[PDB]
């Protein structure tokens, strides 16, 4: 898919604070 999620998460950056938002993007 398109990295939507991944766009608005971009405040994280790092590939360990991105852990959180790939865990809260699992619900839809």
């Amino acid at each position: 898919a398109d990295d939507r999620c991944e766009r608005m998460c971009q405040r994280y950056h790092d590939r360990r604070e991105k852990k959180q938002c790939m865990k809260g993007c699992r619900y839809g």
